């Protein structure tokens, strides 16, 4: 029964890794297991009452893996088959990059938190597109992958002056293979990137990305799950004042963005002892309340018209329901996969289903935004 994500040995190995093994080595080992298709899997049917959707994107369950986990799309099949409905690969950039100097990633098991200053390390858009094409070809031959969704997060190379040039580059090379495109204007580890959340710049960014996507048609096209043009999401940073949030919401309404990923990591958490004096953004349990509150704010600023993808401190079914009731349609995990490991998706799906039973919901969609 080594196939089973909850097999008792995985927790034993993970507890040991979390105590004694460098975080990036742990992540390399995970990707290596996925590379050779030797991760455990759960290909069981998911509850039809916990499915969700953003526009025509039909998620078989409400849990994906956030960006920055499989940056290069080399582990798509194996991560999905842990029990996730979708994965967001990237963030990718036109040219490859090795990222900031190491050590750059630190975990705090006690607070279930991570800090990272990675700096968009990836193989580059051209190589990651090849990896994603290989996955799409396997998907065409495997019915157990036919409904899974793959988004691509796109960004700029560190030295690029005009972000839009790099975003267009990625659209023109990988867009036809993506179910959605996530515009990353919120990493704290690329200088000047978050300035693109200013309303004027963001409006131009969104309109340019949508135009480039819309032009792919003009010049079987969609080799993705939906067989439709990718939806466009924006991923937002939680470190904004109220004026900025409202101005962003106005832009998202005017530009007809399909979804907002709330949120990226935060630079404002100061009370993790082992992280004192370290650069980078914080993920995990200490991000939950900040990011849930941000969901409530943006859900209201956008008048409930822009679907929300929740990211930040989601570990339990209860955390997931907090995000959904605050306004999210679907949830992304990252820190949960680090600290809970192979069982993450099976466990959290079970917890959420029981909570929907207990709370009286007919289905998950009934819960979206119920706090408001
Ligand atoms: C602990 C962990 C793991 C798991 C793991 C690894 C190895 C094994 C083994 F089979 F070997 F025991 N079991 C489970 C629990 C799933 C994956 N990832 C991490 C991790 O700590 N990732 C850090 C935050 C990271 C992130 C980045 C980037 N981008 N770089 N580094
Ligand atoms: C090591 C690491 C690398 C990440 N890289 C990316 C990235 O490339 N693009 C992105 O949009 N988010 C990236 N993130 C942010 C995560 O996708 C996620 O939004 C964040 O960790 C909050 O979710 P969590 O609290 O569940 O971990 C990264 C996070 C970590 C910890
Ligand atoms: O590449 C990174 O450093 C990174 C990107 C991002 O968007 N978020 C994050 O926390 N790290």
């Amino acid at each position: 029964e080594s196939y089973n994500p909850e097999f008792f040995l995985y927790d034993i190995f993970l507890k040991f890794c979390l105590k004694y093994i460098d975080g990036e080595i742990c992540h390399d080992l995970f990707l290596l297991l996925g590379k050779y298709n030797i991760l455990p899997y759960d290909t069981s049917n998911d509850s039809i009452y916990a499915c969700t959707n953003i526009k025509h994107l039909d998620f078989i369950n409400p849990f994906g893996v956030a960006a920055g986990f499989d940056k290069n799309g080399v582990c798509i099949d194996s991560i999905l088959k842990l029990g996730f409905s979708f994965i967001e690969i990237g963030t990718i950039t036109p040219r490859g990059q090795t990222g900031n100097a190491k050590p750059r990633i630190f975990r705090d098991v006690e607070s279930r938190s991570i800090i990272n200053s990675c700096g968009f390390n990836n193989m580059g858009c051209d190589k990651v597109t090849e990896n994603l094409i290989l996955f799409r070809k396997r998907q065409e031959e495997d019915k157990l992958l036919s409904k899974h969704i793959v988004g691509v997060s796109i960004g700029k190379n560190k030295d690029t002056v005009n972000i839009v040039d790099d975003l267009k580059y990625c659209i023109n090379k990988i867009g036809r293979y993506a179910d959605y495109i996530a515009i990353n204007v919120s990493s704290p580890n690329t200088p000047g990137l978050r300035d693109n959340q200013e309303a004027g710049k963001l409006k131009n960014i969104i309109l340019s990305v949508k135009e480039e996507i819309d032009n792919l048609e003009k010049n079987f096209l969609w080799f993705n799950t939906t067989k439709k043009k990718p939806l466009v999401f924006v991923k937002l940073a939680p470190d904004l004042n109220q004026e900025q949030k409202k101005e962003i919401a106005d832009v998202l309404l005017e530009t007809n963005i399909d979804g907002m990923i709330i949120s990226n990591t935060t630079t404002q958490i100061n009370d993790i002892k082992s992280f004192e004096n370290k650069k980078g953004g914080v993920s995990g349990a200490k991000l939950k309340d900040i990011s849930t509150k941000f969901i409530c704010e943006m859900y209201n600023y956008t008048n409930k018209q822009i679907p929300i993808i929740a990211s930040g401190g989601i570990f339990s079914g209860l955390d997931a329901l907090e995000k959904i009731e605050a306004g999210a349609s679907v949830c992304q995990l990252y820190s949960c996969l680090v600290f809970n490991g192979m069982k993450s998706a099976v466990q959290i799906k079970r917890e959420l289903n029981h909570l929907l039973y207990q709370r009286g919901y007919y289905n998950l969609k009934e819960a979206i935004g119920r706090k408001h």
